C-alpha cells in the first residue's frame, strides 16, 4: 500500500490532505523498525528525497528529520551513516 501511494502521490487540493496521512504512519511506526524487510533503506528515503527534489514541499522534511531527532536522542551506525550523507 505504501509503494501504491508513492507510485500514485505525484505522477504529473488532495495533496494535503495525502501529506497528512503519510506522516501519521512513518510517526507512530518508529520503535520496531525490525521485520527484514530489505527495502527501507533503498525505496524509503531515497525515492522520497528524490520526489521533493522535482516537487517543493517543506512540511514532510521537518517530519523525517524530526524522526531522526528521536532516533539519536534514546538501525546499526552504518545505515544512520548513509541517511546522514545522504541528506
Amino acid at each position: 500500500s505504501l509503494q501504491k501511494m508513492v507510485r500514485e502521490h505525484l505522477n504529473p487540493a488532495t495533496s494535503g490532505t495525502s501529506e497528512l496521512v503519510m506522516l501519521s504512519l512513518e510517526l507512530v511506526k518508529t520503535r520496531l523498525a525490525v521485520m527484514s524487510m530489505e527495502m527501507r533503506k533503498n525505496f524509503i528515503q531515497a525515492i522520497l528525497t528524490s520526489l521533493i527534489e522535482k516537487s517543493p514541499d517543506a512540511k514532510i522534511l521537518r517530519a523525517v528529520v524530526k524522526i531522526v531527532e528521536e532516533w539519536v536522542k534514546n538501525p546499526t551506525l552504518r545505515e544512520k551513516s548513509i541517511l546522514l550523507v545522504k541528506m
